């Protein structure tokens, strides 16, 4: 009946509560206010999975955490997981994006791609990891004025647009979080 | 640990076989050498669900189909369901290129995806779909040689390479069909009680 989100963000709580209907949706903040982990992993997936466990730990119950992040191939991944402080720990998305497009610059090679890897982790039950992306090149610099974080400036030649150029509904169709909710979807659809 | 795939395409057999390599991958050919569903679906899922529910019915086992195809962005979603026998009913995938390159043949939008329904059916179960996709763009010619299909002229940006330049191990990491297998695996994960 109950699940958590290792999360603060009830943009994040309210989806989930369409995807757990049937549930009784918790933000974490409601049981561990204080609730603190020390992302010392190296990718995404394992930065999520310390907040699942650590919460699915201590409270002998299912929780769902999640780490995003945009990876360019010339940059060597970076920013990875250190997305929304690239620029410094004051993160600013423009000081961000500025940091990005002065270190890649002149590079003709501006592939990259947006992760997210959702994490589900409980007392009956081994960590489960369901990994979405999209992929896309880096812009010449700032397009669109929907979306948020490095949305201006990461192309999506299938569409033919920068993330921040989509409508809200557009980038719920394409983006590298619906790909990871869809997996976990299929997995709680698979429990029936 | 067994999986029995209702497709007769020998390609779709070979991608499966490097998706599951813990499994015993059964192409239907090995059992109904003669397979021959009328495909009379007006979308993939509609062909996939035929093909599933009637190997599963005949043999009394859960089991898989495939249904996919291209859908070229210029040509309003052509070939789509007639993918496989645009050119005619022979199937020939060389004759599919050819056409569908004659067809693009100045046209400066390439785009394209493509598209990969799985259905899965069985004795105890509703049948079931997922979809996954793949995006890329119509090359100017056939580069590379594996695969299949229109896999000589889909080009991945991603990779800067043909799904035909591709060695097999890596088309199973970002394939259409991968994408829809990652949806299944994931529903089969979930009904080993959570």
């Amino acid at each position: 009946k109950e699940i958590v989100i290792a999360s603060n963000n009830q943009g994040k709580i309210n989806d989930f509560k369409v995807i757990f209907p049937d549930y009784h949706v918790i933000g974490i903040s409601e049981l561990i206010p204080d609730f603190d982990v020390e992302e010392t992993g190296s990718t995404f997936e394992e930065n999520a999975i310390l907040k699942s466990e650590a919460a699915a730990k201590a409270l002998n119950k299912t929780v769902i955490a999640d780490d995003s992040g945009l990876e360019v191939f010339a940059l060597n991944g970076e920013p990875g997981i250190y997305s929304a402080r690239y620029a410094g720990e004051n993160k600013s998305d423009e000081a961000n994006i500025e940091k990005l497009l002065n270190k890649l610059g002149n590079t003709t090679d501006r592939r990259a791609q947006f992760v997210c890897v959702i994490s589900m982790s409980g007392p009956d039950m081994e960590t489960k990891v369901f990994k979405g992306t999209v992929s896309g090149e880096i812009a010449d610099g700032k397009y669109g004025e929907n979306g948020f974080g490095y949305d201006p400036i990461f192309y999506v030649p299938k569409l033919d647009k920068t993330m921040a150029q989509l409508s809200k509904e557009q980038k719920g169709q394409i983006s590298h979080r619906r790909n990871a909710i869809n997996l976990l979807q299929a997995f709680l659809e698979g429990e029936k």
